[PDB]
DNA sequence: TACCGTCGGA
RNA sequence: UCCGACG
DNA sequence: AACTACCGTCGG
RNA sequence: CGACG
């Protein structure tokens, strides 16, 4: 309680533009009758006045908080004080750009603030202030404004945002700028009208139409008001079909056939495509508009231009009139795009290997593929270090550098050379060395080569090239058959055969995370011409008992997305599963179902009793949020009892994933399950108190008595792991090595050089003693600070910028060419490289490298030119960052050679 | 006429005794240089010896060095043979991975008219790589030669005298075939003979039709009566025929065109595999109409299995296995397609009659090996073309409608192409990758193992702007830059106005097959494509339920273009990159389009909605009986055989009668050019391709290709005569004025293709050049005159460094002197040195500048490439300070290398990244990311 | 004054 | 442009 | 002390 | 880290 002055107090020092307070603010980094006073606004850059950019700061002072669809946040992070004495340090973020939402846009951003603050139900770290509590914290958040920048801040949503550094758990909690000092009793940032969060949330939802709603469900329904979304068009009202009932089944069993999916016209889509930039129609959209949440599939009997859309009840989260503007504008938060391959993860394995007609086949060809994959693997490699060609395609194809050559502009470096191993392989291979003549290189390559081994042995990869996890979509108009379903791509999907579409074939459907045997299906493809124009979605059929997707594991179309696997191997072994009989698990799992109306039958009727009745649903709302949650440790759980029982399929497994299932639909389904029912359901229908062990397959060696039996233990230990260690150990026979090596005569040639003037010259030898002998003392001092584990590029450049100090007549002159204004690039910068070479190659090679790298490229590629044997080109560094090398040069001409 | 006779008695170069020793390859080589330098190889004078070395050399530089030591070779050495072409004619008995090692030769008459002067002069070409070919895998490309030759036939002024005033004719075409001819120690047969086009003949000895005719080589002074090239067999050309094409069972072939099948035994194919006898499956009957028209509906199409085709994406290292190939099997010519039927993993293949050209027995292993000429690959965008053009007109709707439609299209494919590469030459890395994009260097880069430099510069344009910028030079910055961007441009802009190649997105050239499993009806095709078919708006992976356009080149009639309806057959789904046609109707479409089938024959094929709709099908032309014009020679092998009688003398009589009755008959003149040309004109001036005189010329033309292979006569008399008496007389019509560069024409264009190229073309093009014009910078750069003014401050200082900065300065106009002479002179543009080598003397002349510690600190001589040391720079410096705008051509294509070297170094910023000093080699493996150049610009904005 | 279209430069 | 195939 | 916190999809 | 199921 005395929890009554963690924000930043605010100065009447109050007049201050709201980014301008925030930044100002932001003194902190830690000032608290100094002259401080108002300096004259007008800034249009925060250094003027850990940075926000400019282009932040210009759209926060003069766009209102918004651009290109994009708004400014009000973020903060608030963390627990260390001190004790009789809470929280808060730490308000950088002004920062994110994608809008229906609500900023319907309101204004500035009117937004999100902060990120520990869970109170949570841990060691907790401050003893653990003896209290969690109600003083829900109220300090819920019951009161919170003033901060000249605003009441309001709170309203609440989400968790999981284990967060300082780990612990952390909340992220919503605020609403209801009031401020430049807000207007009952349109620009500063001039604001006094809004409610309980007028805010009655605008988002129409409370009045759903007081019906169990009110837990309702608040969740705040998420779609802050769904970050594309803003695409809007539509009128005659332009809105909303269906009053969903596709329901031939069969009558009344079940809904198209869950969560629509059809928009063929004109809607365009303007998706034009607005966000895409180089071709999207055949679904996954969006919101107006209650409607869920995906949105062209219509392919639109031959008209109008623009529609259609809406059915499965997608309407609430009851909405669709007047606002902002009730009727189209929402994209992503479309259906190229599909990549998949893979297999280790979740469907027991799936995959419970429902194998033959299991012993099944194993034995999933770990027939790994061993292939992994041989394929290490031959590769082999072969490609024999030339530098096909080493640069290899080493650009293991490790992507795009991004940091994107942020920087260039490819990094430390001291003289990239930083990363593989940079500095490409590098030193486009100057002309060899990994194979060169031992630097050789032993780069080794330490990348034994790194990627680690990596195998520590995660277990079956990757599956004809895979995909793919967007699902209802058949809207009956052209597939119960088991069948409808795949084509919008481009050529590769496996070393390659797909279009699918056709005449089976495939295997699965959702993530798959628990109970059924949560994966063998089903026919078959390709329709009259679907022909949907691509990148899979297409279930609308006939049937049951929707398909309901089957993966509860699954529908309102954004899920399928694994999908056509790998024959994979597939034809599969036998389909009934869907389980789920187990009565409600003396462990209690449901609120409180209504917004028996919300308000305590408070009364008229709009005071409304907003009180909010409030409440909000505060309430929060407690439950707060609520620790389980999901985690019972799917660990249930991994560690069925790893034990070798069972995906018994009596406890079904279980398992009857709780789990039950558990991810919590906040929406007011699921109430706390740590006293986790102990009664362990000690009624489990193994009790005992601690489960982890599968030895996490980790990396077989720890375990006799040969692996689990699957994922069998694959991991006896398939890969044997493998791995075979490549390893012919790496580690090296011991073997007509080799590489340090010296190479050509980065001697400058020492030689300017040896054979010295000899001649005595003013010349001066300069060459004094260089010679400064690189000693350098050399030393690499010794002292690179061979100290203060951190390591600090210790590396220090020594860099001790080397670079290495300076110098006509022959200064011609050495020093003071014209460059980088003298890293002149003949002094090549003479010292050699110098150093030639002094310290064999002794301390690695000084010599990291200090001059860059210069020994330099002279080799300098020395292995020959005369009309081409030209070596000289790139830019940025120039240089943006080439990759040229996969079908390297095949062709090693064929010609 | 024994006065030709006379000058055909030395016609080939001798093969003197002391070079009898040495491989043919040697011969070869040595022979090139002997005839390049003007020595007479049985010169006694020069003591000539065989060098042992020679056995063993494996770089021909290595060979003639030994020979230039005497004072007679010591000219410029003739073009080279690459090294490993070489060390294949050395040691890799002339065949590597398929590639065969060529032997060939240019002839062009000789200016000097002395009785008893070699008619014509004979240049050996350097020995070079050629895809291989069934003859010459079975027999080794050793045993081959072809030259280039004036036909005697021809009528142009430039023919000498001696020739065009006299049985010339006769006794050329006797020369060539009557009997063995020697040359490089070998004994050549003449065995076939085809049309090379109009050839410039070489500066070195007004363009002339030149035939290429076949040699086999049938013994040698190495041969062994009745393998390695050296230890070869006896053989004659009447045997190697034989093998190739049974004559025994085909002599009821009409004799010329059994001569014309002998191109399948020369035609450039990958063999991929030798299939066994009992995996062939020869049909006796083609797919024949459905209704009983006795139409072949399969023509030159068969199918393969899955195994096959996966086979030949091994052989070839393709991506995937391709659904259709082009090929060659035995007497089998024609295409293949995957067989979507079969489920096994046997290994077979079919054959149709329609594909087979003989009587073949397939014993033979060669004569079972399945040869690929092409594959069906991903497909890219087509254009219109000056055939087209008119008969969409003929069939649209709406002529008005259809012609304002296509200029509008030509003006906005105009506006897109230089608006892209505006917005791209506002940043370097944007240029680029349009650079990139624009061209394909791949290829040049992969044979060279680097950038083929010109003196200073990379030879490409393309890779000349490339090169530069990734140094640093911005395009709207450096003029030098914006005027290489510019002429690019105007050249693409040139092509367009003259050939009025309109981009069509929708449209693409595709393979055509047919449908073996009856799924298309009549009217209905199929195509799928093997990824995304980009067009701005829309992509495809398929075509499915819109009407298209198929046709192929040449089109004439009305009818040559066919609108049909695609409808996508999930049967045939994994047949893509190809275009199906149906099997039912009464006549294959195929055969609509202009005569053609499935035995590699490419349809355009069009589904853009514009052009698409106007179209109104036509019904098939009512052709005109031409034969009392057009006389084929019917005469059967049999019928040559009649007057020798039988056996295998009689035999051998007949093919060689065969070869010298096909070669005068090749000889003759032909008329394809004259009467598609008069067609032309015909039709423009009458401005219609459906009235009756068009039909008429387009069933001529019809007619003239198939010429050779259908034994057709046609000569001057009968052109006339046909003209005379159903096209209104022997006339001589005016030339369409599209084909003049400016409007000549009174008042508004009429033609189409005028209205096109003068209306819309010429204006928007020089709209759009003076927009580009104004999107655009100087010659000037302080930047590459660093290390002149760095020098100059030195000598101002010193008197020693003064003489040497002037001779540099003094040596560097003499040299741009000579530069304005050998390459800016507008008179030597026509000389007997081309553009490269006389570029090549100035950069010669340009590295000879060339500079007691400054001279060795400038020389750097321990540097093996003196173009890399700091003179080198220093030279280019002083180059540019002086000439960049009396002579901006001069310096950058001189010191253009060492500019891109200052300009890096002086644009390098400390910490700021470090400069790359790429080898020439890797520098060629790179390619532009065009994932961080659109990743990079969104930073950026 | 004697053709056009598709590919490729081993 | 030149060279080489092909339709 | 020692129990004990899920999978997948895209992007950055 | 940021959204989303
Ligand atoms: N305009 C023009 N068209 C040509 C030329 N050469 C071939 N063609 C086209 O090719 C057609 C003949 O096609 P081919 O497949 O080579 O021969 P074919 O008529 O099918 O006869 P077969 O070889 O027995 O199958 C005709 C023309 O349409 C040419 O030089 N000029
Ligand atoms: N393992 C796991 N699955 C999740 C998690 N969050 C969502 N899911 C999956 O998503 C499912 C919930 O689907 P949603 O589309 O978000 O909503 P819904 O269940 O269809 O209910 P409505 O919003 O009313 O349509 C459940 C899970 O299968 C998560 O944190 N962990
Ligand atoms: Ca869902
Ligand atoms: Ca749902
Ligand atoms: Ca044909
Ligand atoms: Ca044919
Ligand atoms: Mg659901
Ligand atoms: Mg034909």
């Amino acid at each position: 309680a005395a929890l009554r002055n963690i924000w930043p107090k605010f100065p009447k020092w109050h007049e201050a533009p709201l980014a301008v307070a925030w930044e100002v603010t932001r003194f902190m980094h830690k000032v608290d009758s100094l002259g401080l006073k108002y300096d004259p606004s007008t800034a249009r850059d925060v250094t003027d006045i850990e940075k926000p950019p400019n282009d932040v700061f210009v759209t926060a002072m003069t766009g209102n908080f918004e651009s290109k669809g994009s708004a400014v946040v009000l973020s903060a992070v608030l963390d627990y004080n260390p001190d004790n004495s009789p809470l929280y340090l808060v730490k308000l973020k950088p002004l920062m750009f994110e994608q809008g939402c229906r609500l900023t846009r319907r309101f204004g951003p500035d009117r937004f603030f999100e902060i990120l603050i520990p869970s109170p139900t949570s841990s060691p770290s907790v401050p003893p202030v653990s003896k209290q509590a969690v109600e003083e914290v829900i109220q300090w958040l819920t019951m009161g404004q919170h003033s901060l920048v000249g605003r009441q801040w309001r709170a309203f949503f609440a989400k968790d945002a999981g284990y967060r550094k300082p780990p612990i758990i952390k909340e992220r909690v919503h605020f609403f700028a209801e009031t401020g000092i430049t807000f207007r009793p009952d349109e620009p940032v500063e001039q604001r009208t006094e809004f409610k969060v309980s007028q805010m949330l009655d605008w988002l939802l129409q409370l009045d139409n759903n007081t019906w709603q169990p009110h837990l469900k309702l608040f969740s329904r705040i998420q779609l008001g802050l769904s970050k979304t594309y803003a695409i068009m809007t539509l009128e009202p005659h332009q809105i079909r909303h269906h009053k009932t969903d596709l329901l089944s031939p069969s009558g069993t009344g079940e809904v056939m198209n869950d969560g999916v629509g059809r928009m016209s063929r004109s809607v889509a365009k303007r998706i495509r034009d607005v966000l930039g895409l180089g071709d129609v999207p055949s679904a959209v996954q969006g919101r508009f107006g209650s409607a949440k869920g995906m949105w599939v062209i219509d392919v009997d639109d031959t008209g231009d109008e623009d529609w859309i259609e809406t059915y009840p499965s997608q309407r989260k609430w009851e909405c009139d669709f007047v606002d503007k902002h009730q009727r504008t189209l929402e994209v938060r992503s479309v259906a795009s190229e599909l990549k391959s998949a893979g297999l993860n280790l979740q469907l394995l027991p799936v995959l290997e419970d429902r194998a007609r033959d299991k012993v086949k099944m194993r034995q060809a999933i770990g027939d593929r790994l061993i292939n994959d992994l041989q394929r693997q290490f031959s590769e490699q082999k072969h490609a270090l024999n030339r530098p060609v096909e080493f640069r395609q290899w080493v650009y194809e293991s490790y992507s550098s795009r991004a940091t050559r994107v942020s920087h502009g260039r490819v990094p470096f430390l001291a003289g050379l990239p930083d990363s191993q593989e940079e500095t392989l490409n590098f030193l291979m486009n100057s002309g060395f060899d990994p194979k003549k060169q031992k630097y290189l050789q032993d780069i390559a080794w330490d990348l080569q034994k790194r990627k081994c680690d990596t195998l042995k520590s995660k277990l990869n079956i990757r599956v090239g004809r895979s995909a996890y793919i967007y699902m979509i209802a058949d809207f108009w009956g052209v597939l058959e119960e088991n069948e379903v409808h795949v084509g791509f919008s481009s050529k999907f590769r496996d070393e055969e390659s797909f279009t579409l699918l056709s005449d074939c089976d495939v295997l459907v699965a959702r993530s995370p798959a628990h109970f045997p059924s949560d994966i299906q063998r089903v026919r493809a078959v390709f329709k011409p009259e679907l022909h124009s949907l691509k990148d979605v899979i297409i279930f059929s609308t006939k049937g008992d049951v929707p398909l997707a309901k089957k993966l594991s509860g699954g529908d179309y309102d954004g899920d997305m399928a694994w999908v696997c056509w790998d024959p191997e994979i597939v034809d072994g599969f036998v389909n599963a009934e869907m389980p009989l789920e187990p009565d698990l409600s003396r462990y799992l209690k449901k609120d179902k409180t209504t917004f109306k028996q919300l308000m039958a305590s408070h009364g009727t008229g709009s005071a009793a409304k907003e009180q009745t909010t409030y409440d649903m909000i505060q309430k709302s929060f407690h439950f949020a707060l609520q620790p949650n389980f999901l985690g440790m019972c799917t660990n759980y249930k991994e560690r009892l069925c790893y034990i029982n070798n069972s995906v399929s018994n009596k406890p497994a079904i279980i398992l994933s009857s709780l789990v299932g039950n558990l991810v639909d919590q906040s929406k389904q007011g699921i109430v399950f706390n740590e006293a029912s986790w102990a009664q359901l362990r000690r009624e229908l489990l193994g009790g108190a005992l601690s489960l062990p982890d599968p030895m397959y996490k980790s990396d060696s077989w720890l375990g008595r006799g040969e692996p039996t689990h699957i994922i233990d069998y694959l991991k230990f006896s398939i890969a792991r044997p493998a791995i260690d075979k490549e390893l150990e012919a790496f580690h026979n090296m011991k073997a090595a007509d080799g590489a090596h340090f010296w190479d005569p050509d980065l001697a040639s400058y020492y030689t050089f300017f040896k054979e003037i010295s000899d001649k010259s005595r003013s010349s030898a001066l300069l060459f003693t004094t260089l010679k002998n400064r690189i000693g003392e350098v050399e030393k001092e690499y010794g002292r600070l690179v061979k100290k584990e203060d951190p390591y590029p600090v210790r590396v450049n220090q020594v860099y910028e001790k080397w670079c100090a290495i300076t110098p007549s006509k022959v200064i002159r011609l050495l020093e060419l003071s014209f460059l204004a980088d003298r890293e690039m002149n003949t002094w910068a090549l003479l010292r490289a050699s110098t150093a070479f030639k002094l310290y190659y064999h002794k301390s090679p690695k000084f010599v490298w990291q200090m001059a790298g860059r210069q020994l490229a330099y002279i080799k590629a300098q020395m292995t030119s020959r005369p009309g044997e081409g030209a070596p080109a000289l790139m830019t560094a940025f120039m240089y960052a943006g080439l990759m090398p040229d996969k079908k040069f390297t095949k062709q001409y090693v064929a010609r050679l």
